[PDB]
């Protein structure tokens, strides 16, 4: 013995050295650098921390075991060692599960460091726990006499309990926790990906010509309308959705006010024939009413949004503002329901706030706009730009974070999935119980590839985070 003895001997030294000063690494820049300090850090730590355990204890004993096909450590070792393996995996699995959960809740949605620090107490614990039945089953073995030896595996009273205990270990550490994170992710890929975001390269200043002032001048040329405070509405005619009957109703509140006169109002969109029919008996009734009911391009409402002083957002219901975003973006301040999402991007310095479906809070609200427009609007307009970049930029970083997330799950999957499905054919189906050098190379392979694992995550995190990336810079250079 043996052939693939020296790339074995080799790749578990690459493993050790890499993983060790990687995970050591990883804590490292977490625990000094306060930036770095988020509660999926504090999970990466809990990762790294597993994986530097499971580096020192286990992985040269399986080495040694792998190449000698012999125990020569002691009993209590054989007990010990296998059961840091599995705490170690239980741990690493748990804290990916609680990771994707905390995104999950964070980002489908919208967890403090304490609870962090709960969970990982949890975790731990639950882990130590549930591998005991690990622990006991392992046993120490003589074999032959000149020689004789000994050799630690687990020591079955029955040919069913292997089965279900392994059935049970393959189904708790690897597929049930696999298929909810996975769950978990694709939803939150749809989330952040598909339904959260906004083309920022077309929904800004720069395309626009000529001050603002310019602008709603010729937009109210444009219109037929004089001069005066100027409020759009831009969605779906619904009742309960997008809250055009709000806006209608608190129009008709305002008519009977003398600042009603000073007031522009530009209803734009589809829908109910009830509702387009008493928008366009407001629009004949109001000659500061404009209805259009006809599609516009992207172009066009984009000047309108670089035009008008104000967009009014009354939605009931609004789980993505991008309107708003949109909107601010041009400098239209937004009046918006403080609904969950228009309430996430829009604060009392960038945006005026109102209950979702009253019609005297919203005509208020509009009231409030003007005697607010009878004075310069310059830094709140500045104030709702910055705002909407800040929360786009939020959107990227969290999609970088997500996609490191995924991408860790999936080198997990894939470097638990062969010893996963050789634990199951050999202890559930009793595969293997006849050509035997083959199934010992692939086992060997195996083992390493899940210390492998290890190795993985610290350099995952340099080529998919930024940050990480900078602390590991900074710790190397000598
Ligand atoms: C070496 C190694 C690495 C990873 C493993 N893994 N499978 C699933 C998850 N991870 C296994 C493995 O097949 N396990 C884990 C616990 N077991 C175990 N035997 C070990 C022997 C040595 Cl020398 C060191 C650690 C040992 O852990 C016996 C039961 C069995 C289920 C073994």
């Amino acid at each position: 013995p043996k052939e693939y003895e020296w790339v074995l001997i080799a790749g578990y030294i690459i493993v050790f050295v890499v993983a060790l000063i990687g995970n050591v690494l990883v804590c490292v820049a977490v625990w000094k650098n306060h930036h770095m300090r988020t509660v999926t850090n504090y999970f990466i730590v809990n990762l790294s921390l597993a994986d530097v355990l499971v580096t020192i204890t286990c992985l040269p004993a399986t080495l040694v075991v792998d190449i000698t096909e012999t125990w020569f450590f002691g009993q209590s070792l054989c007990k010990v060692i296998p059961y840091l393996q599995t705490v170690s995996v239980s741990v690493s699995v748990l804290t990916l599960s609680c990771i994707a959960l905390d995104r999950w809740y964070a980002i489908c949605h919208p967890s403090t460091a304490k609870r962090a620090r709960n969970s990982i107490v949890i975790i731990w614990i639950v882990s130590c726990i549930i591998m005991i039945p690990q622990a006991i089953v392992m046993e120490c073995s003589t074999v032959f006499k000149t020689t004789l030896f000994t050799v630690c595996d687990e020591r079955w009273g029955g040919e069913i309990y292997p089965k279900m205990y392994h059935i049970c270990f393959f189904l708790v550490t690897y597929m049930a926790p696999l298929c909810l994170m996975v769950l978990a992710y694709l939803q939150i890929f749809r989330k952040l990906w598909c339904r959260q975001g906004i083309d920022c390269s077309f929904w800004n200043e720069s395309y626009l010509t000529g001050s603002r002032d310019e602008r709603k001048k010729s937009l109210l040329s444009k219109f037929g309308m004089d001069e005066g405070v100027t409020f759009m509405f831009i969605g779906r005619f619904d009742r309960g959705q997008k809250g055009v009957d709000v806006l209608l109703k608190a129009i008709e509140i305002l008519s009977s006010k003398k600042e009603f006169q000073e007031m522009r109002f530009i209803i734009i969109g589809k829908g109910d024939p009830e509702l387009e029919g008493w928008a366009r008996s407001l629009e004949e009734k109001h000659g500061n009413v404009k209805v259009i009911t006809e599609m516009l391009s992207r172009e066009f409402v984009r000047e309108l949004y670089g035009s008008v002083d104000f967009v009014i957002i009354p939605s009931y219901f609004e789980p993505f503002g991008l309107v708003a975003l949109e909107a601010m973006c041009l400098g239209a301040i937004p009046i918006a329901s403080a609904v969950g999402g228009l309430r996430d991007i829009i604060t009392n310095e960038t945006g005026i706030l109102v209950k979702a479906g009253d019609p005297g809070e919203l005509a208020n609200a509009i009231l409030k706009a003007l005697e607010l427009s009878r004075s310069d609007l310059s830094k709140f307009r500045e104030n709702c730009k910055k705002r909407a970049m800040s929360f786009s930029k939020q959107i990227r970083a969290r999609r970088k974070t997500a996609r490191m997330l995924m991408v860790v799950l999936l080198v997990f999957a894939i470097c638990y999935l062969p010893i996963s499905i050789l634990n199951v054919l050999k202890r559930v189906f009793g595969m293997f119980a006849h050509d035997r050098e083959t199934v010992y190379a692939w086992f060997t392979f195996s083992h390493w590839l899940v210390y492998a694992n290890s190795a993985a995550n610290p350099i995952i995190y340099n080529f998919l985070s930024g940050k990480f990336r900078e602390e590991f810079k900074a710790a190397f250079s000598c």
